[PDB]
């Protein structure tokens, strides 16, 4: 947690959501007002649950952290709604998992305030804004969407790590590592903790190029950033669906993995990064795709 941003002054990147949240936040602390609902979208590692945690350092007020599919029945959201104290932050990961014995119930308390609730802020995270219900929505006064990081960004956020973990790199070194982290900021922290490694173990005095392609080698990551599951979507939908389109189930269905791990958590970078398409009779690959797997284009 010694990596993680304590303010919005360490969090790097973002210069749009921060921005807005910094306006929100600094009148809010100003006029001592319980600040408005949050909702963060975006996919995994892009730092919403960092966010989440800013916002309550910077009112000063404690932070509630709980998920959506950990809330079944409404007595446990009650106990978490009856615990929060006036200004708490009430963050809810994965927001749009929520039931809709426990939603309805959490809709309640932030309209009349009353299951006797304490005026709060609830802070959302989603992968995808879209995933919310319509009524639960509508009630975020603030939406941020959070896209990905510029390699320049990533490369920041790299150098500051190493820093951190007391080692020395090499401007071109976190450049190469920043663009394999596929826009990602946590992807990025762990490859930088992986070639952390490597230079250990080689006995080097500062983390290069050299070390860099090393681990990258043994990660199984290449020039993309794109990792062996990364590589395994694209090739089933090249090989056994013959380039697409392929529907969403069917192409989970083949992976032998769930239909969510795959649209929110893998397709994201990839359709960012042109190697996946989306048309209305499925996922298909890009040209770039075959080119870069070395694939004769069809
Ligand atoms: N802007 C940033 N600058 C530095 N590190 C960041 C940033 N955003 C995210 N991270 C880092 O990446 C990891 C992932 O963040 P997290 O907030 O848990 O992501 P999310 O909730 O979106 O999955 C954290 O370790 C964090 O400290
Ligand atoms: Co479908």
């Amino acid at each position: 947690q010694f990596l993680r941003p304590k303010s919005l002054d360490e969090f790097i990147g973002q210069e749009n959501v921060k921005k807005k949240l910094s306006l929100a936040l600094e009148a809010a602390k100003m006029r001592g007002e319980v600040l408005d609902h949050v909702l963060l979208a975006g996919p995994p590692g892009l730092g919403k649950t960092t966010l989440a945690h800013i916002i309550a350092s910077e009112l000063q007020t404690n932070i509630h952290v709980t998920s959506g599919p950990v809330l079944v029945k409404q007595g446990d959201m009650a106990a978490i709604l009856t615990s929060l104290e006036r200004g708490d932050v009430l963050f809810i990961d994965e927001i749009h998992r929520l039931n809709k014995a426990v939603e309805e119930l959490l809709y309640s308390a932030i309209e009349d305030f009353q299951i006797d609730i304490q005026p709060f802020t609830l802070v959302g995270a989603t992968t995808r804004s879209g995933l919310l219900s319509s009524p639960l929505r509508s009630r975020f006064g603030i939406i941020l969407e959070l896209d990905f990081y510029t390699v320049k960004e990533l490369k920041e956020i790299i150098k500051r790590a190493a820093s951190l973990m007391d080692v020395e790199i090499e401007d071109a070194a976190a450049e190469m590592i920043a663009k394999r982290s596929r826009g990602t900021p946590r992807i990025a922290i762990r490859l930088t903790k992986r070639v952390r490694d490597m230079l250990t173990v080689v006995k080097a005095d500062r983390i290069n190029t050299d070390i860099v392609l090393k681990t990258m080698e043994v990660l199984n990551i290449d020039d993309e950033g794109l990792d062996e599951f990364d590589r395994k979507i694209l090739k089933t939908i090249i090989e056994i669906y013959r380039g697409g389109p392929v529907g969403l189930n069917a192409l989970a269905a083949s992976l032998g993995v769930e239909a969510d791990t795959l649209s929110e958590v893998y397709e994201p970078y990839l359709l960012q990064a042109g190697f996946l398409a989306r048309t209305p009779r499925g996922r298909i690959v890009t040209e770039k795709a075959y080119k870069h797997l070395k694939y004769e284009v069809p």
